[PDB]
């Protein structure tokens, strides 16, 4: 799938599969009604936000998010585009990347994600979510079950084709 | 466009610019009232579930499809994890890639992506589809008609915005 | 965020946050009822349509924008399939990207992208928009308001989740 990396609201750990939401600008396990961005994600081929490579804030950045270049003059003025660091920043710090913190999470936002789901769900229909496990509903196309529903387990896994 | 990699219903081939729909976790021209998952592509930039490379099966995997990694113990133990091979793999055979099989269709599932319109398709307006090709209705924004609808070869194409 | 570069109607120039429309195969501020399909954005970690490299037009393309290859053959006939060169190609011409020309916009279509709000917008609620600025509304999720709205500014920055 296409991903993202997000935070969990209590710096929680939500396992894989689950379909999840956002709360404050966190994400959270989707009930009812609430709306599904995604679903946490272990087969992601392209994700973004994982600063793997340095803290986030090395460079400064302006109100978009984007590097802010400071324009440098030279010999009778070449000029050319670097980057502004932080005052914040830290050589004393040692960083640790994204995908080793574990309030990050690896977030599946389109194509096919395998999800937790319970007996209500069934093939070529769609979903929503309770404890963010799936639930037979109005969202994504299920394309298949391939670990199907047991009361003992609590779950199953079915692809969805979240878009 | 985004794109994923998907199976085709009767091991059929579908042609690039027609609209696709899922059945039976397999992909099929797209009728009316039929969800649109997406359109047969040739212009991916990025595209998930190219196998092209080994079998998708040499490394087992949990239930998600995510890699099962067994945690190895060294000198009084270093630890590191090494993905976990198939009982079922054979050396002996040899691989032919997803992008070479017949069943296996790149799908355009985000992004302008060229579809195959009939006379009905307009300019700034969404679509529908039946027989696979796009006819006015309520899905996607047509972006430009790039060569218009001709009785003779029964299509014309348009890009549309596919989200 | 995941992007694609597309082509400002008027060969304007919309600064990065603002939603934007499509009108006439080409992007514009987005005003109400009228739907986003994107933000201009500067933080896109995977982009579309760059031909960064070469012409776009270099290759001969058939009419579903994909790559024209001939099939050419040998000793006795190996086969392989080439590139076709446009008749219109120039090597007198001299090719600038499109990074550089002010046309070309990167927006971007999935993700959490930052975007201009005004004073209605707020976290965990929906957006639309007027002058390309969000406001208060139907679609996508506020993650959270990073630079509170002011009226001596005329705008706020909020991380949407655009999907
Ligand atoms: N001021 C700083 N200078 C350099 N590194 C920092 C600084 N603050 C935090 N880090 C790095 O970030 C990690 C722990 O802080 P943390 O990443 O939670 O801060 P953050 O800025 O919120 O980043 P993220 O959004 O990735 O959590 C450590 O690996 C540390 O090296
Ligand atoms: N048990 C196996 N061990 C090694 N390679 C295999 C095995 N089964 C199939 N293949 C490879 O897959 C190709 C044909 O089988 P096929 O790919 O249809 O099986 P599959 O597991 O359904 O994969 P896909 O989902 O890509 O079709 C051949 O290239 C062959 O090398
Ligand atoms: N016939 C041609 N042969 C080679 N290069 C060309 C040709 N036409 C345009 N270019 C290149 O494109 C740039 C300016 O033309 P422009 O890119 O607007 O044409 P275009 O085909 O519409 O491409 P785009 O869609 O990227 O704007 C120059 O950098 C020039 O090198
Ligand atoms: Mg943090
Ligand atoms: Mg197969
Ligand atoms: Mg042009």
């Amino acid at each position: 799938d296409f991903a993202e990396y997000f935070e969990s609201l209590g710096g929680q750990v939500i396992e894989t599969g689950y379909l999840v939401t956002l709360e404050k600008g966190k994400i959270r396990k989707a009930e009812k009604g609430e709306k599904i961005i995604g679903v946490i994600s272990e087969t992601a081929g392209f994700v973004l936000g994982e600063s793997s490579f340095e803290w986030q804030g090395a460079v400064l950045k302006n109100e978009f998010g984007g590097i802010i270049y400071e324009e440098v003059t030279t010999e009778d003025g070449v000029k050319f585009k670097r980057p502004l660091p932080n005052p914040d920043f830290d050589p004393n710090k040692n960083y640790i990347p994204r995908s080793q913190r574990r309030e990050w999470h690896v977030v599946g936002l389109l194509g096919q994600i395998a999800v937790r789901i319970d007996e209500t769900v069934k093939q070529g229909h769609s979903i929503d979510a309770v404890g963010g496990v799936a639930t037979d509903g109005d969202n994504f196309i299920v394309q298949e079950i391939t670990t199907p529903y047991t009361k003992e387990k609590g779950y199953g896994v079915a692809i969805v084709l979240v878009k």
